[PDB]
């Protein structure tokens, strides 16, 4: 049994319920998502937080690892990933080792991460968005949502937390777009979602239990609703 839904808020709990319903009604009763990111974005903090438990391993400084857990007749498995940086470039052997253990399965979600809390996008950062695409094929961007890790955070300066995050987010966005050689055309009509997380601790809860962004809202209900609609867009599943 998945033990960390037990954890979960009574609000949470009840909200996920109704969101694995929805795919359960469409004979969806499992889906996979991966997580892939640069080195040190979260991805292994995320799954966690989405798990209810500690799962995959956390560090600041070889070898994908997959979490299914069950629940109501529904389960949900989710791929951590090694980082795909031997900094300053592409670390090739994790994008393939990735691909190894990808091979024969359906991806459903692709959790692409990234923090919120940086001031900029540079080359490496569509090197790893043209990384991905030569790996999975263009079709997995129609399968995305953009991760955005560290959602706490307060700018200095005093741009605003929206002004701050409509950039960064936008900006990663248009890399994906640039490294993906998409088409204005399927850019659009992906339209790829962001999704914020907070994996701290030090993270508001809001006043039913629930770990919440800035705004007030649940950040996990977010994350597994944006999943399981992505999960049932109608776009076409990844195989290998
Ligand atoms: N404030 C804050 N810290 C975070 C957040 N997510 C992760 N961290 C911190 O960032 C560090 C790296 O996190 P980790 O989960 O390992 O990221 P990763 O992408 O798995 N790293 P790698 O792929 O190299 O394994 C940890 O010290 C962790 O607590 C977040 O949302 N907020
Ligand atoms: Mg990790």
């Amino acid at each position: 049994e998945w033990v960390g839904f037990q954890q979960f808020p009574a609000a949470t709990q009840e909200k996920l319920i109704e969101f694995f319903g929805k795919l359960k009604q469409k004979d969806m009763n499992s889906m996979t998502v991966l997580v892939l990111g640069k080195g040190g974005v979260g991805k292994s903090s995320t799954v966690n937080s989405l798990i209810g438990e500690q799962v995959v391993r956390v560090s600041p400084f070889l070898r994908p690892v997959m979490v299914s857990r069950t629940m109501g007749g529904f389960t949900i498995n989710i791929i951590d990933t090694p980082g795909l940086v031997e900094a300053g470039y592409v670390n090739h052997q994790a994008l393939e080792l990735i691909k190894g253990f990808l091979v024969n399965r359906t991806i459903d979600v692709l959790l692409y991460v990234d923090r919120l809390d940086v001031y900029r996008v540079d080359e490496l950062d569509k090197q790893v968005v043209i990384a991905i695409t030569q790996t999975f094929g263009k079709e997995i961007w129609c399968k995305t949502l953009l991760v955005l890790t560290h959602a706490q955070f307060s700018p200095p300066d005093e741009l605003s937390y929206e002004t701050f995050s409509s950039k960064r987010s936008d900006e990663l966005l248009k890399t994906i777009r640039a490294g993906s050689k998409m088409r204005k055309q399927e850019f659009e009509d992906s339209a790829i979602a962001v999704v914020y997380a907070e994996n701290s601790g030090r993270c508001s809860k809001n006043d039913k239990d629930e770990k919440a962004l800035p705004n007030g809202e649940a950040w996990i209900p977010n994350l597994v609703k944006a999943i399981t609609d992505v999960a049932t867009n109608q776009r076409k599943a990844i195989h290998v």
